[PDB]
């Protein structure tokens, strides 16, 4: 079984690539390295002793995607390629919509043309907006999105649902990830965005090891116990394993929806404290204004994925922080 | 004042082009003639005695759109370019999403780059789905869309709203058209799609003049008085005049929303009867199964546009049918 992994050099993709290769799948990557390094795929190969067939370029490049499908016999696609910062999306809506919607559309066109009709889409807790109830289930209504990123994910979900209406031989798996953190136990791979990290934990990891000065806490006036945002952090290895469980268990047509989270919510301040415990020293932080697009609190009821896929994310916030720092200590400037 | 009219050779665009030119605006067209003829723009020029500067090609062609903006000093854009059949959209979602979303995204990118920040978007009563109340106002909730076409219009509305969040110097006018019908009084221009017409009235006009055999009535089991779909038909000339009223009256930043309809709903059977009255003979029809994506009934409360723009659509269903047949009798195979 061959899996095409778009954005295949990114944070969640590289961890997924490991888990797929360890389970004897063959893996192909396409990535434009806008938020990642080609060295990450070298590390996947190092960890697994298995090849990743690498293509360099943009998922919106129809000629490139045509080559990918013409040169390979692909069974499944996992579509990670996307821009993913809630705050940046509010400021750069067209960059987000172009990248995120048009990558999906070009990919679907090529997949249809080659009759490859099994996709896992990297969707997001952001599709629930300000959650109608907590914890969030797959029955919690979507919509009320607060930022173009989240809107783009909900749009993409609908586009995919409409592909299945028009051709019900498709298998569409909408995985709504919550907030992955951490690194493969080896410390040879981890989260390495380009520029200043937009996500909380890679920023915190850099402050812990002295590569950035001060954690910027975006808002302390949310309707949460300590005022800072609450999220369901999931170890990136657990999330990666979730993808293998889908491909292991779903071999029929249909639209399938799963929340992938732990069910444990942690505030920003609690995350910093988990890193302080892992580092053995204070990590400087400052209270800053709210970031546009952020909501107060979201976390998952992932019962459905446990029942249907046999999968649960049990690595802890301490496992996340420790594995993160292990990577960052060994690789303080990343790749 | 120069207006770029994308889809500028289409049904509603060509009527709008006339009304703009008669009011002393300068008009530029870009169209790929997927559902129209270049001859239509010759007829606009004939009617008005004014030029239409013509570009041939696709709004998704960034190099073409760059040329359009580099070669001309554009004040306003009216974005008509789109695929527009509810039923076809259910069967061809990716064609619809690609054409409709990516044309908009390429256009916005170029407009931003040239600091042209005034747009009228051709939106649709379909954004209301199955209407929460009748008649529909601009306060009627959107969503519940029943077909990828309608979904694509609601998506585009949100993309445009997000452009204004990111740069509130924009003027965004979302015009939700109901169902335009009819032809310029000259009969030298009218509705001329390529292929078998997907809309009701061009099909009915062709059956009336013997160019098609039988009106296909899609469903007679809707929750309406006679069982057939109910719509708010608006004379295409009134709708065209609505666009001039926007540009005449709105010269400030902001997001502005208008329903453009008559407030008079007519069933399919009533439309056929209006054409029979205009033709002076029966027009054969048959009851057929429902078309995917169609809803029972929608019509507009257009009070807001009357107050804010001084505009009302008062041409009648008889004016629509008669002007339609006048065009079709003079041009039985269109252009
Ligand atoms: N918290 C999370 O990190 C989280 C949660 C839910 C969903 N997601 C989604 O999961 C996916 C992956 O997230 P991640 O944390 O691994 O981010 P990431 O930035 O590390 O990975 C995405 C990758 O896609 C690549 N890419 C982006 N657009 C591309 C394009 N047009 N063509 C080719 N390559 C492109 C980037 O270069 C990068 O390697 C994204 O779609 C994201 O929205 C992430
Ligand atoms: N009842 C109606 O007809 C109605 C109601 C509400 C909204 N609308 C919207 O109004 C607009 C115009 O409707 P119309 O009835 O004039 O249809 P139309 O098909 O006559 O006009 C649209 C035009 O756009 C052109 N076009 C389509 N995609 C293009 C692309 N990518 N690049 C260049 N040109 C392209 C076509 O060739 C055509 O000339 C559409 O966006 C439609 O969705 C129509
Ligand atoms: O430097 C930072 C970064 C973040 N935060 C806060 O930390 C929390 C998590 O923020 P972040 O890591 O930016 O993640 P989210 O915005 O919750 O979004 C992530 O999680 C979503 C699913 O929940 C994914 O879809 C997104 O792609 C991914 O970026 C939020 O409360 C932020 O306000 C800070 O205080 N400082
Ligand atoms: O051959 C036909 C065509 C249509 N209908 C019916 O006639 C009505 C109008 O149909 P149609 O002309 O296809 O228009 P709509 O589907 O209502 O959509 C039009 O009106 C929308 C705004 O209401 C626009 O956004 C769309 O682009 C435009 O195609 C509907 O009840 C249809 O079921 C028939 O019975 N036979």
């Amino acid at each position: 079984t061959t899996v095409l992994v778009t954005g295949g050099a990114g944070f969640i993709a590289t961890h997924t690539d490991i888990e797929l290769l360890n389970k004897g799948y063959d893996v192909i990557s396409v990535d434009n390295y806008g938020n990642s390094s080609p060295v990450a795929l070298e590390r996947v190969e190092q960890i697994t002793g298995k090849p990743v067939k690498r293509y360099d370029g943009d998922v919106r490049d129809e000629a490139l995607m045509e080559r990918v499908f013409a040169e390979n016999n692909i069974d499944w696609v996992i579509h990670f390629a996307g821009l993913k910062a809630v705050g940046e999306s509010v400021a750069k809506p067209i960059e987000y919509y172009d990248n995120n919607l048009y990558s999906t559309l070009v990919l679907l066109k090529v997949m249809k043309k080659h009759n490859v009709k099994k996709i896992i889409f990297s969707s997001s807790a952001t599709v629930y907006g300000t959650p109608k109830e907590l914890p969030i289930t797959e029955e919690t209504p979507t919509g009320g999105t607060t930022n173009p990123y989240g809107t783009s994910k909900l749009f993409q979900e609908q586009i995919l649902r409409d592909v299945h209406v028009a051709d019900p031989s498709w298998t569409i798996v909408l995985l709504r990830y919550f907030n992955p953190v951490g690194a493969h136990e080896s410390g040879l791979l981890g989260e390495d965005p380009k520029g200043i990290p937009a996500n909380l934990t890679p920023y915190v990891a850099k402050v812990a090891v002295g590569e950035l000065k001060e954690v910027q806490v975006y808002g302390d006036d949310y309707d949460t116990p300590d005022g800072t945002g609450v999220r369901d952090y999931i170890h990136v290895v657990d999330l990666a394993k979730g993808h293998v469980a889908v491909i292991d268990h779903i071999d029929k047509e249909g639209v399938f929806v799963y929340n992938l989270g732990t069910g444990h919510g942690y505030s920003v301040l609690e995350v910093i404290k988990a890193y302080e415990k892992a580092a053995g020293h204070p990590i400087p932080y400052a209270i800053k204004p709210r970031r546009p697009g952020d909501i107060a609190a979201c976390y998952a009821d992932a019962s459905k994925a446990e029942k249907e896929l046999g999968w649960k994310a049990e690595l802890t916030i301490d496992d996340m922080a420790a594995s993160s720092l292990n990577w960052q200590t060994k690789n303080p400037n990343g790749f």
